[PDB]
């Protein structure tokens, strides 16, 4: 129902990580990917993206090799759907502050000037046909 | 009066963190929130995601192992309540630059053709009377 | 020229800070406050938040207890600025594809409009006074 | 074609970047510059704010004092042409989520206007003429 939809798939991507790297690296850096619980504090705390490489990363990284891989894409990856959920936060904003509130009008001003023009075309028949029964009565 | 009415909500929570920061961990971190006002200043930098994890709060949660809660809660409730902040801010942006302006240039421009609409309606309705005259005075 | 207003206010603080903290800090703590133009660099990642307090104000907070106005003041007013040339660039943006050119495409056509509704206007006075004629031979 | 265009640009700045921080700091900062892939990365995480100043630059600008110049630089490109993106991405965002439908949705209505207006015209010059012949009949 709206942007709570990728905020869905936000805490999935994450939750897939957590478990990710659970499964690689609390073997030999308990103190980060140790518990599950474990793996969601040093997650979020990337996440914040402080003290992800220097102070987490890189020691994992040299450990094992290829775990930038993992890393990266999440943060490109997680940042990419935060982009979203913000933009998405952007826009249902605005739609309310403004669009939505102004577009009901834009349509109700332009119904009662489409009466208007009906009230008119009336006018211009009626008297159309007075005019041509002084042509029967005359 | 608007935004600015939350940021007195957002004032309300550091002062609420704060005193519940003094009264909970100036006793083992003095450094920290051994006072108010150092709990404030704590407080401000974990708000500007500097060192929070590395520098205060994993060395905090060695000693109360609980205090993630106080830290991840923190972040959160003081981060989502200044996106309000960009956002109310980049509305009452836009509506200055825009639609204050343009959405009155079309209350009028309304405005100045419904009054061409009722002087037209005007004549018309002239006009029958002046027929309906006709048409009784040959009867 | 409108955006860059705030671009040279922004220059402005820097240097006006980078001055005040050259003078107050630079005897206490040469690495960083030395110089002016070492106050230009600290002051840039101060502003990009790396490592301001717990490495740097926290620092200096120790020698002058009072310093942290200096760090809280700088921290505040150039985000404020720093702010404004994102909600600058913003409005200046969407002004681009969209605003500039809807007012145009809506002006022109009330111009149609209107003239569509002139002609009406003639015309009626002119049937108005053939009846206005007709009815004073009758 | 539109954002992938700039998504390029970032691509192509960091590409640069990468092969000129190697051959520049690779003899030094063998870790952080040591290879191209390892200059990639090591951007990434200052790119991405993380520790870029006590952890990288301040330390590099000890070994090559205008080293700044390759960092504050970087930092000022890439950060730019992430707005970039970023907002051709706010933008192309209202796009279709407004600006589209409201701008069909107004012409349209203007269609519907036009025709009821003209549709007078009609019943005012057909009258015109039932009364232009009440004169010559007269
Ligand atoms: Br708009
Ligand atoms: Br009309």
């Amino acid at each position: 129902p709206g942007i709570a939809w990728i905020a869905l798939l936000l805490l999935v991507i994450f939750y897939v990580f957590a478990v990710m790297g659970t499964k690689l690296f609390a073997q030999s850096f308990p103190e980060w990917f140790g518990t599950l619980g474990a793996s969601m504090y040093t997650l979020f705390q990337v996440m914040t993206l402080e003290s992800w490489s220097m102070g987490i990363a890189r020691p994992v990284i040299e450990a094992y090799p290829w775990a930038w891989i993992y890393f990266v894409s999440f943060i490109l990856v997680s940042s990419f759907t935060v982009l979203n959920l913000f933009i998405g936060i952007i826009i249902e904003s605005m739609q309310s502050a403004h669009w939505e509130a102004e577009d009901a009008k834009r349509i109700e001003q332009e119904q009662r000037a489409h009466d208007e023009r009906l009230e008119m075309l009336q006018l211009i028949r009626d008297l159309s046909s007075k005019v041509d029964r002084l042509e029967r009565r005359s």
